[PDB]
């Protein structure tokens, strides 16, 4: 065994103290990881012990105990909650955590790779908590991040600081430093959209696509990859270069995912690691919410493909 | 609990029907013990290349566990350019085809990948030879797939059909958990790389079309590629759909090994019910004539497959 | 590692040697399918009785394996009043007698406890009963135990020796680490419960005596005793030493049942070049005459176990 | 999955946010737990990748630098290293930890449970820290406790509180409150003792042993248990009930046990548990240390039992 070991606490801890900042983000983001690790363990013996509703359920119960006794939080947002928890007195902390417990929980039965999407704020207000700290702009992240439960569990972690990359070793139940200060390609091979969808796109959208299968100046076309499952496309949208796009159709027509929860902790994570994340027309970033579970669309990825995608999004405006 | 049906348990009493010797049982008993292995490794592949290296590992790991089986006389690999010859001290019966780890590039995007395999029964009396391998896919005798995604799922086709193990990662154990799985008739996604839309034979782009915005006014099609072979393979049996991997003209015979890819692949759709096709004839029926030979292949949900076999026939 | 020794092949390679039908590897396969379970059960075996209870379902769980591995036909266990006599479908020819979790009580103290087993083949023609069973130790074909500690270790003797086996926990496997383990010749520590110094028969006494005050004034012994079988004869076979439970006059004929506690470690040790008495007649050769019956035990390094068959020559 | 998991993390900390105390202890034992899960998995697969000497160093190199990096630390006395070792100014904090890294290295060969002893001091003076600060009677520990790597890996932590046992979720990487407010039996039926060194004990441990197997008042005698593993006799003296004793004797005229890392933390940990723990004279939590390395004799257990114990050094004196 390695005798020096960087665990995610650790990591967050040596920048921390760099900083004389918070400590309460160490007993968050600790709390945050205990959780993972039980949904990565559920995930692993999924069908021994349905997945689409109840597992997910599980994973919310889980991920709003502990992170109320992580004595960090106040506000709490879940996709699953209708309206935000506030934590009881005793137990309040200065954050207001919006998560996704299991994005993509249908995926399971098909073993499609899916994760746990959060963000975090840092409450702002000195008023009592209330859902109204949750609706800020992504740009106002403390940090964001998300797990992927794949072939391995990878916890993506993007702070002020830049994007670090973390990797749950099975033995010993650690999440262990693996990438540290990653960057993505300035432009890349694949576009990410859900073709099937093509006959309600908007001209921006539909030019793109044509560009990249057929591009204009004759050269080799871009790679078609979507695994159906948000973590997955822009984790690898992320490590690989490219872009991935859920822009508004026909029963999506301010998008499909959800802002604050989905959209917002992939776009910081994204803008940290140097790409581009938009609407088409704002950066998604800037959006000030209104409602906590109010929907956008997303684009982002390379920073050369998610601007050609935007100035063709001016040209037909 | 108490009675639990192994992968071990399941192949042995499906043996004892058979009156034969127990090598299907030793064969798979030791696949298990590589499949095991591989997962750990990919599970933890990243704490520290994981491509060139862990394909090579992967592919040493499952001969080594092949030969000791006392099971096989020929082995065709993805990775070596001509067939293992299994040594006589410990020679048996079957021909085993396998890629190893399918995708292994995929790893670095945490993209499920997996090992696929074709076991034949050499049924000659010469010495071995890769012309022992060179059979059609319709006298597989087994073929299967392990997945290495969230959990690791060991799926097996056989004359019985077709029928899914999870590894219980507690136990280090295979455990039945779907048995005979037959895929839905019609399905709702269609998988295919439409950056090669340039170069999709008509038949191809106009079935696409017609999945996008369909004539009958009928809902569309949801689309989904994982880029991976296994992956995409797994969710069309799971949930039903049509997989595309068609001449690109960039590879004009395909991409995939026939082999030990569509073979397997095509073996367990037709177990299940699917059908596997290369739009021109079906893929379990070519004479192979190189173990290293590619075709193309469609398979999915029969009605599916069947409308693209339409619009085949209608280009001419 | 690519090549890895597992108890299957290891169990494989040897059986292929004895010409056989290979029922000794489908048993020994579904013997370490119950270990590894019951090794998860014991690893977590406080998160939430745990002695009724955990072993009640140990017991089922190996009764089961047991039965499906189509390669026994009486079944002896420490938790059945009589013998257990395989359906004529699951029927083959080797009798197990086996202690599921012996020690089950020292759970709470996280002691380590393990499971105690002996293999026998059934000679007779007529139906199978529990006079199958009832044959000497001598006669064993494999016995052994499988110790869950810090690591599960799997301790398996057989005509060609003692060979150790560690659970590799990632993988699920049981890997060969120690290959013909010889004890050695004289060792330095003795266990026994001494507690029940009042009613040692008076050669036990003066051993003991002799151990802590040596006549040649030589140096005297350590004292070891876990209070548990397998913890404390797999220290005797590891470091040498001697392992005593005779008549404790509460118990007359010993604590330990002969079939299944005492016969399984004596044959390991004779395998191992050590020796095992009751103090007046080797352990393998009393002939049983009841399934359950005791019978006291001395066992461990050849030198030591005949100074106290000396002392009790002397002792008339 | 349990969704509402007590782990020892938590604990602390519902136990900290109750006094308002510290902070600090939580990163302390956090860490602790990663050192102690790496150390698990190692003796698990110890016969497949020597024990006696080798694995013991890994593990001290292990358990000091996730000392050091949990940022609560400034002195750490081990049993590996003759001198102190005294912490960077930028990752000190308020605490002296004093641990044996693997109680009884040998034993592994045997597998025979052993495990990783810790005390845990504050340092109390306003110097710059030094061995000075390590040196202070065992009364003085603000948490001390023990990991049992056994058929299951079990921490038990003794802090002002009382005593409360952990045990390692293999699965998620967690260890899980499992027993919550130990007390030891007043009287027990075991007592544990390496009998090989009769030849040299003092006359009252001689009559006590006697007397342990010829009830004077004619009743049934105790029974002998001794694994040879401190950690181990400890644990099952703690949930049976019992004595256990490593008194002085020939090559070991002090006792064999060293005082601030085997036998205080053990002391601590039965006294707080209801039993007692002396060399026979004073009361081990009251000697005022000289050495960091300095021995011990020790006798812990049942209040009955080592209360008969000193009666009969009374009667020798
Ligand atoms: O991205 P395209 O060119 O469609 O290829 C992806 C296919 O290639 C694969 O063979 C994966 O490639 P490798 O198995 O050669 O690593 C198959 O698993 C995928 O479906
Ligand atoms: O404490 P004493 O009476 O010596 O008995 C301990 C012996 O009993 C055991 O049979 C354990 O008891 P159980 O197997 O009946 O639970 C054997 O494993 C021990 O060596
Ligand atoms: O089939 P579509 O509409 O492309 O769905 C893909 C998107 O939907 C999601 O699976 C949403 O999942 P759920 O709606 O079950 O929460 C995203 O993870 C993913 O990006
Ligand atoms: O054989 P003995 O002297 O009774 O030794 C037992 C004592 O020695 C120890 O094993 C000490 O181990 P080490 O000396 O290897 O550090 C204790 O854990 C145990 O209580």
């Amino acid at each position: 065994f390695d005798t020096n070991i960087v665990t995610l606490t650790r990591f967050v801890m040596e920048q921390g103290r760099k900083a004389r900042g918070t400590g309460e983000m160490t007993q968050l983001l600790n709390s945050l990881c205990t959780a993972v690790k039980a949904i990565s363990t559920a995930v692993r013996k999924a069908g021994i012990a349905d997945q689409v509703k109840k597992l997910d359920v599980l994973s919310n119960d889980l991920v709003i105990n502990v992170l109320k006794s992580s004595f960090a939080t106040c506000v709490l947002v879940t996709e699953e909650d209708k309206n935000a928890i506030i934590v009881e007195p005793e137990k309040r902390g200065k954050y207001v955590v919006c998560f996704d417990p299991l994005d993509g929980s249908s995926n399971i039965d098909c073993l499609v790779s899916i994760g746990t999407i959060f963000g975090i704020y840092r409450k702002n207000s000195t008023d009592e908590p209330s859902e109204k700290d949750a609706l800020q702009p992504g740009r106002n992240l403390v940090a964001a991040g998300y797990a992927l439960y794949g072939s391995a569990t990878m916890l993506v972690l993007a702070m002020v600081n830049g994007v670090n990359c973390f990797m749950l070793d099975p033995a010993i139940g650690e999440f262990i430093l693996v990438d540290r200060n990653v960057k993505i390609k300035k432009k890349g091979s694949i576009y990410s959209i859900n073709e099937g969808y093509a006959k309600e796109f908007d001209p921006a959208i539909t030019e793109y696509i044509q560009r990249k299968k057929f591009p204009p100046d004759n050269s080799a076309p871009y790679g078609a990859r979507y695994v159906g499952s948000m973590v997955a496309d822009v984790h690898r949208t992320l490590v690989y270069g490219g872009i991935f796009m859920y822009p508004a159709n026909k029963k999506s027509p301010k998008g499909k995912l959800r802002l604050l929860y989905e959209c917002n902790p992939m776009a910081y994570v994204m803008e940290k690691a140097g790409g581009l994340a938009t609407t088409g027309k704002e950066a998604v970033l800037d959006i000030v919410p209104t409602d906590i579970h109010q929907r956008a669309p997303i684009i982002l990825g390379s920073p050369e493909d998610v601007t050609e995608l935007l100035e063709i999004y001016q040209k037909h405006a």
